[PDB]
């Protein structure tokens, strides 16, 4: 089991607690193979998640979650741990706005499961602060 | 110079180190009477700037700054300083995102000079996080 | 997926990483829902693994690795990380020793898949410190 | 009176706290000549100690106690204090139990006053951590 | 608005929260831009102030009060945020106890507004520590 | 050996590293019984000490060192370790410079081997902040 495979399957089994059926997305901070904060795709801490009152529409858009990547941030902010220098292992590449925050944070290093369109900005901003995006499967892991 | 004035007037001051000139916002986050952390409206470290190579523009607005009020929040992500039970002052009340991250973060209080209109999903956000929102005026201070 | 599920499912996960064949067991230390540190079963750092170069044996059993339980203690130390008020879900029942330890760091939960004769001396520390034990499985969950 | 001198005379002083007679054994971790945790042979904080209920037999052997080295890394692990890149007093050479500990949890020498046999794996890890072992008296101290 | 000139600002804000008034004297600690603890020239926490009870005066001094950059490093003890390696802005050049302090705590460099007669012993600490002090206005900003 | 006599022994130890032979101090900052800092009487780290270079001779006293008592919060605020709510134990009740600072820092008692005559003003201050003073002596100990 490698350790690469590890943290994806970790992503995986994380967003398996997504409270927006619209999205199930999962994401693990990781500094020097150490898992220090994950997240997944839900509302705010002790308020309503849409499995239960329904979704918060706007413009089309379910706006009432924190997204995955974002929500890895805000542990790290809430609980006064370092995100400076870690990667991050996502289950979908991140929308523009997280992937903004990752770099400002000091990720440098995002592995994805899957991705649709990356924004070209992020690319650019991937490209100026040096910081590598790579694909990588979920492993087929069996538990139970 | 009371603590809200300092805080207001800090908020003030924060803003004007923007470097997009669309909007010129400033966040101070307080724990205990304590800054902790600051934003203000700017690209992601170490790349470009409005200022320098003009606005990212999409479907009408700039979309290359991380907001004050993130960046405020993120500075204690890299760092690793606690945001939890702390309170903020910003010169602008925030967008429902900011609003989402601040409030996951363990914000307890948005004090604010100039808010515009509150969107519904805030104050229901709010009301459920029991979080105080104030408006305060930055307070008349001359330097030098 | 329910939080207890979330990890035990991932004491099984580390659990696979052991670098001993005589046992492979998976340590998850948690905190407000938040995983802070794990272990599985492996030599120290940076030295031999039974896998490479054989066990160590005397007097019957392997010495060469650090339990499991052990190894996720020695994270929080090392990383000088708390593991005060804690709780942790393990594979399998820990050692007499491990078990010492873990009360001794402040751990005051133990959630365990598979124990087989718990120590009376450990029931009788379990008692003194309030410390919970509980049996729980690990889920059917397949990845990828 | 030297760094060294004042460390194993600090861990000389702390072994006197021992409630367990059949071992006063003394551990003080250090870090650039600061005390940053300290450790003697007792049970588990809060239980029964055998200075009063009496030993806790098993194999010939007491096993009630936490040794005095490891009760240094979990003070580290209980209070999130970093134990890495430190080195340690001791008034006795430590068990291989602990010596894999206290590799593990980053410890980078090792200075003993007493040592009976050390253990030819302890040897070999040390070896391979690179991580030096010496001999140093308790310096004549009196005080009061 | 450049960052020298905001952090003087600073200063010259939180000196106006002085409690004494025979010293307005205000004090900002940095690392890497930014603010992690301010002081300004006030007596212990929750004791008299000057302003209400009138001076504790001794040899034709008040000392009542802690000083402003005494109180940033105290700020720095009393919550457990490192003080190494930053530098610190200061109203007023420090008395010599306060740069002895300043100093031991891993100040870097002092940048001052006014100052009066620099101590010719904390003159020869400076150059001992290879700790530049350099003089710097502050910026005339109106805020409100 | 009681927890007392360990902290108050461990005092008069470190008092013999000063290097200032006027005056031979030491101080102990403690939080749950452990030692969390230490100081004596020196002078700036890195800097000439009086052993080597004589006294800083000013107004009839040596103004060369940091005293004991500050040296052990500068301590804390170095390495950024918390002072708030600790003990501390000295060799000498501290002078009133340090008696407002170690308050300030959050300490909650002190406890001292030889005080001569404790200023009315810090009784005042140790009064408002609740702060208990207690005379207590250096065991008798013999170590080697
Ligand atoms: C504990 C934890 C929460 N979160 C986020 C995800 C959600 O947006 C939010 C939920 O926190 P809570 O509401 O406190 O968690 P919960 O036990 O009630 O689970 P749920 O509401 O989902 O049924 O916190 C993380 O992202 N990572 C974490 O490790
Ligand atoms: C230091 C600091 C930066 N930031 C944010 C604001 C910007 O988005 C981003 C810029 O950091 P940097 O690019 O590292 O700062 P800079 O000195 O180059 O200033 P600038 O680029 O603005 O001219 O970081 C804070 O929000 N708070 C802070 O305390
Ligand atoms: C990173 C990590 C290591 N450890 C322990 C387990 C092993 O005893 C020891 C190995 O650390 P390393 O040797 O540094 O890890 P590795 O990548 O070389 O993997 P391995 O040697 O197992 O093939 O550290 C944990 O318990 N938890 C953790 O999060
Ligand atoms: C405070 C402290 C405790 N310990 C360990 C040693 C013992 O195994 C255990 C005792 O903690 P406690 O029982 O909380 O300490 P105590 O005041 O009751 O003293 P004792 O029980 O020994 O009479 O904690 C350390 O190793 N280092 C420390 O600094
Ligand atoms: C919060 C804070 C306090 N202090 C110091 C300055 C004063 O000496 C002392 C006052 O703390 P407090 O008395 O707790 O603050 P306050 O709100 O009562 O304000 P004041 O008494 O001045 O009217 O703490 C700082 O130096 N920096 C800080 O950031
Ligand atoms: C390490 C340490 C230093 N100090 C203070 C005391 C001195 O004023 C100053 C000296 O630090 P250093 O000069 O770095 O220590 P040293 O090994 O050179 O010893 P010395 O100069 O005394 O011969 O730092 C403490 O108060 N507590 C501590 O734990
Ligand atoms: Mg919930
Ligand atoms: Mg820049
Ligand atoms: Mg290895
Ligand atoms: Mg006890
Ligand atoms: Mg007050
Ligand atoms: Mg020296
Ligand atoms: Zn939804
Ligand atoms: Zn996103
Ligand atoms: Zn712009
Ligand atoms: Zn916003
Ligand atoms: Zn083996
Ligand atoms: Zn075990
Ligand atoms: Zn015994
Ligand atoms: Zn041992
Ligand atoms: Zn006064
Ligand atoms: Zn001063
Ligand atoms: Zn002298
Ligand atoms: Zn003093």
């Amino acid at each position: 089991l490698s350790w690469q495979d590890y943290f994806m399957a970790n992503a995986e089994l994380i967003s398996k607690r997504s409270t927006c059926n619209r999205a199930y997305v999962g994401a693990v901070l990781v500094k020097n193979n150490r898992i220090i904060a994950t997240g997944y795709n839900g509302g705010v801490a002790d308020t309503d998640n849409c499995d239960d009152v329904g979704h918060e529409m706007e413009d089309g858009h379910c706006i009432r979650t924190v997204h995955a990547e974002m929500n890895a941030l805000i542990q790290c902010a809430k609980e006064g741990i370092s995100a400076n220098n870690t990667e991050i292992y996502v289950t979908h590449f991140p929308c523009i706005n997280c992937t903004k925050a990752l770099l400002q944070a000091g990720v440098k290093k995002i592995t994805y499961n899957t991705a649709y369109r990356i924004h070209p900005f992020a690319i650019e901003l991937m490209t100026q602060k040096e910081v590598e995006y790579v694909q990588h499967d979920v492993p087929r892991v069996k538990l139970g």
